[PDB]
C-alpha cells in the first residue's frame, strides 16, 4: 500500500504541452471551446493514456454494503433495498445500468459488505455483513479499511490491463448519505448542519435527529482529519472505503476517474487526503443536489458540468458524463486546423 | 404565417400526467433523477412525440449570414472567415460538426444571407449579400424578415415528415453577437454594458466600441421591444431571423428545440415574444460564457444543463446537449419498476 501510494504517477506535463498547442490550432477562436479543451489537455497528461486525449473501453464500478446506523434512524428505505437493488444491478435495470448503457460503459457490481446472502454475478469483497454503527464506535478496523483499499485498489489496475481506460465510480447502501456526511463534516471542518441533506427522501423532520447521529459519530470517535484513512475506518463505511479504493487505482493506473454525486465527494476527499497525487486524475460530473454537495465541491476545488439536480447514486452521474469525455477526444482528434483554411486569427 | 402561428399546438396534459406516474413507478428514490425527470416529462407533452419520450433522428440547422456592421469595428474575424467556415461545414471539420456525429445528428448548412458567391453544398436561402448594418439604420425589411422566417419555419417541419424528431440550432456570422446584444437589450431592457461581450475574442481594449454601435443602433432604430419581429429586422440580422423560424417551425411541428448559446438565446427572446405557445417546445443546452448569457436566460427563465464555459456557438452546445435528452428517454424506457422488486416506500 505504501508502495501504491508512493507509486502514483505525476502528470506529463510534455504531453499537456503538445496537446495546448495542437488545440490552439484547431478551427475555431483560441480557447472557445472553454472547459472542453481543458478537459482534453488533462486528459493528454494522464500515462495511462498514451500521450493524447482518448477513450477505450469505459467501465462503471458500483460498491454495494451496508451500515450499521442504519438503525438509527437515518433512512427511509428498508435495508433489504441494499441486496435487492444490487441483485437488479445484474439484471439492467437500474438507473446506472440504463445509463451505462447509453454511454456504452460495463457496469461492475461488487459486494464490499452487504448484510445479506451472496449474490450469484456480483463480485465478491465482502468484508463484513454491514459495518459498525459509527454513532457508538467505528464502522470497521484500520487493517479492515486497508486490506479492502488494497484489493480494489488492484482490481481496478487489472481491468486497465483488460482495454478500460476511463472509470466511474459509484454505490449502493442504505443510510451511505450519513456516513458520507460525517467525513465531509471532518474532513472540511464544517459542522453537521451544514452538510447533511435528505439523502433518499429522508423527511424533513427526520433531519434533525440524522444531524445528531453524525455528530455522535464524530465526539465518539474522534476521527484525525489529517489521517485519510483515520477518517474511513471510523465514520466511513466498505462502500466509501471501495469508491476511494477505486480512485486510488485509477490513479496508480495513470488513468481518469469520473467521480458520481455526494457519496463520491465523501470518497474523493479521503483519497485527496492519503495521496495528493490523486487529484491530478479526477473529473468531476454533476452537481449533486444534496445539501453538502456545495462544500464539498468547493474543499475538492471542482466545478461539475453537468447541473441535472441529480441525486440517486449508483454512479449514474458518472455514467451520464461520459459522453463529455469522448466529446473532448473528439474534438481533439477531429476537428480541422486554421492553418489548414488559410484562417488567420490575432 | 399568421396561420403558422395560430396553429401551434398546446403541450398535451394527458401525455405528461402518464408520463409522471410512470417516472414515478420506476427503480428508484421518486424524483431521484432530478432534471432528468422533468425533461422526459417535457418530452412527453410534445405532440410530434408521440406521447411518449422518444428521440428518432437529430438534425443541427446552421444559419449562416454575414452583417453590415462587421464594417464597424465589433469583430476581429476576417469577414470571409464566414464563408470559410460555411465550406468547411461542408467537410465535417468544424466543432459542431463533429460534435454532431459524436451525437449521431445530422448538420444542415443553410446560407441565409453570407456575402460571398454561393457555395456548393450549402441549402441556399440567400436573402442577401449580408444585412444592413444596424448602426446607421435597420438589417432588412419587416417583409424580408418575414418571408425568412415562413420559409425557414416550413423547411424544419418538412424534415419532420422525414423522421427528424430533435432538432438543434447554430449559426455562423463574423460580428453576429453585436446584434444579439442589441436584440438582448432591447427585449430584457438591460443597458447594453450590460450584455455586451467579447464574441470572438475580441480585445477588452475595442469593447467600448462595441457598445457604443449597440447604443446607437436601438437610438436609431427604435425596435419595438414589444414586437418581434420589428425587432429583429431592425436590430437583427438573416442568421438570428433563420435560428428564431427553426424554433417557429419545430415548435408548429410539436417537436422539441435544443438551444445552442448567446446567439440562440437572442432568438428564442425573439420567438417567445413572437409567440409565447413557443417556450414549452425549447430546451436549453449549455451555460454560454458571453457576458450577457445570465440575463438573456434570465428572461427565457431557463437553467441550461451544461457548464462548459463555451462560446463556439455554430450549435456545438446543442449538440453536446443531445445525449442528454437520449438519456431522459432511456431512463424512461428501460428502467425496472419499484413494484416488480417488492420494493415499497413512503
Ligand atoms: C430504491 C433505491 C433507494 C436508494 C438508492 C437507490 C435505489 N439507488 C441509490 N440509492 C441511494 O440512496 C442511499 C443513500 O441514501 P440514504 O442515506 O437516505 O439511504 C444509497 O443506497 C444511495 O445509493
Ligand atoms: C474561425 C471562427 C470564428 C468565429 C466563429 C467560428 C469560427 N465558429 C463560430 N464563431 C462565432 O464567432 C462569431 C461571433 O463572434 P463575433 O461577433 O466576435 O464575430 C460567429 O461566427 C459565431 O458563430
Ligand atoms: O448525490 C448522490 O450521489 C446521492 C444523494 C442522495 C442519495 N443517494 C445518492
Ligand atoms: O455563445 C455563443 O454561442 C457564442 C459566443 C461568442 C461567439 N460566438 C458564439
Amino acid at each position: 500500500l505504501h508502495a501504491l501510494l508512493r507509486d502514483i504517477p505525476a502528470p506529463d506535463a510534455e504531453a499537456m504541452a503538445r496537446t495546448q498547442q495542437h488545440i490552439d490550432g484547431l478551427l475555431k477562436p483560441p480557447g472557445s471551446l472553454g472547459r472542453l479543451e481543458t478537459l482534453a489537455v488533462q486528459l493528454a497528461g494522464m500515462p495511462g493514456l498514451n500521450g493524447t486525449p482518448q477513450v477505450g473501453e469505459k467501465a462503471v464500478l458500483v460498491m454495494c454494503a451496508d451500515h450499521g446506523v442504519w438503525d438509527e434512524g437515518v433512512a427511509v428505505s428498508p435495508k433489504i433495498v441494499t441486496a435487492i437493488q444490487a441483485a437488479n444491478m445484474t439484471r439492467g435495470t437500474t438507473g446506472v445500468c440504463v445509463l451505462a448503457a447509453q454511454a456504452g460503459a460495463k457496469v461492475h457490481v461488487i459486494d464490499v459488505g452487504i448484510d445479506a446472502e451472496p449474490i450469484p454475478g456480483v463480485v465478491n469483497m465482502r468484508v463484513a455483513r454491514g459495518c459498525g454503527n459509527i454513532a457508538v464506535g467505528p464502522a470497521m478496523s484500520r487493517l479492515q479499511a486497508e486490506a479492502l483499499l488494497l484489493e480494489v485498489s488492484r482490481y481496478t489496475c487489472d481491468l486497465a490491463q483488460r482495454g478500460v481506460t476511463l472509470f466511474g465510480v459509484g454505490e449502493l447502501g442504505m443510510a451511505n448519505t450519513t456516513p458520507a456526511a460525517a467525513m465531509v463534516s471532518v474532513f472540511t471542518g464544517s459542522d453537521a448542519k451544514e452538510v447533511v441533506g435528505i439523502g433518499a427522501n429522508l423527511p424533513p423532520s427526520r433531519i434533525d435527529n440524522k444531524v445528531d447521529v453524525v455528530r455522535r459519530a464524530i465526539a465518539i470517535n474522534q476521527p484525525n482529519p489529517r489521517d485519510g484513512i483515520d477518517v474511513l475506518s471510523k465514520v466511513g463505511g466498505f462502500d466509501l472505503v471501495g469508491m476511494t479504493g477505486v480512485m486510488l487505482g485509477a490513479a496508480r493506473c495513470g488513468l481518469p476517474v469520473l467521480l458520481d454525486g455526494f457519496l463520491s465527494y465523501s470518497a474523493a476527499l479521503a483519497a485527496c487526503q492519503i495521496a495528493p497525487a490523486v487529484r491530478p486524475y479526477l473529473i468531476p460530473s454533476h452537481f449533486s443536489a444534496e445539501k453538502g454537495a456545495r462544500i464539498a465541491l468547493a474543499h475538492l476545488s471542482m466545478e461539475p458540468y453537468l447541473h441535472m439536480a441529480m441525486r440517486l447514486g449508483e454512479g449514474s452521474g458518472a455514467a451520464l458524463a461520459m459522453p463529455i469525455v469522448e466529446a473532448a477526444c473528439a474534438m481533439f482528434h477531429n476537428m480541422g486546423e486554421l492553418a489548414a483554411s488559410n484562417i488567420v486569427l490575432p
